[PDB]
């Protein structure tokens, strides 16, 4: 399955992302080791993109529609859903399950 969408924390269950629609969430991306390869929590601001742009991989722009405002959740996205089999050198390795914790913070 491309992305899973656990939650941690529920959000309104009424304000969801849609296509075209800019979500800001707060995020911290692990490997299947651990490893944290990026945080908008450690930088300490949020990020915000435009869902169904392709702007971000595409587990976040499924998973992250998902979501409603003020939900905190894990996304699981398969490799096949985030890097594939290439990977981003120095960031990402190659066939990487990424697990991200998000919060959604704020649809504009």
């Amino acid at each position: 399955m491309g992305v899973q969408v656990v939650t941690l924390a529920a959000g309104d269950e009424a304000t969801y992302p849609k296509a075209g629609q800019v979500a800001v969430v707060h995020y911290t991306g692990t490997l299947a080791d651990g490893k944290v390869f990026d945080s908008s929590r450690t930088r300490g601001k949020p990020f915000r993109f435009t869902v169904g742009r392709g702007e971000v991989i595409r587990g976040w722009d499924e998973g992250v529609a998902q979501m409603s405002v003020g939900q905190r959740a894990k996304l699981v996205c398969s490799p096949d859903y985030a890097y594939g089999s290439r990977g981003h050198p120095g960031v990402i390795p190659p066939n990487a399950t990424l697990t991200f914790d998000v919060e959604l913070l704020r649809v504009e």
